[PDB]
């Protein structure tokens, strides 16, 4: 997982907020599933009672 | 030639995009041209065979 975290300061000035108030965080990953062996995979559907 | 590149990462960071995915290069330069003496410049205009 990447983590990219920019805090208030020099960092966050800019054009738009020139006294660099605010700031955030933001995490991000890949994933992807490989099935080998579908064969070996079963599965029964019921309903459930309260 | 002045030259400026910013690859994708923490440095591309920002608030409207907080993940960081763009990136982008530049180049500019100033020209200019003084003619003193206009007369020692010539110029035949013809048309030229396929």
């Amino acid at each position: 997982f990447t983590v990219m975290t920019k805090m208030p300061g020099k960092e966050t000035a800019d054009r738009n907020d020139p006294y660099g108030e605010t700031g955030f965080s933001s995490i991000k990953w890949y994933y992807g599933i490989l099935v080998k062996r579908p064969e070996r995979l079963a599965l029964i559907k019921t309903v459930a009672p309260l």
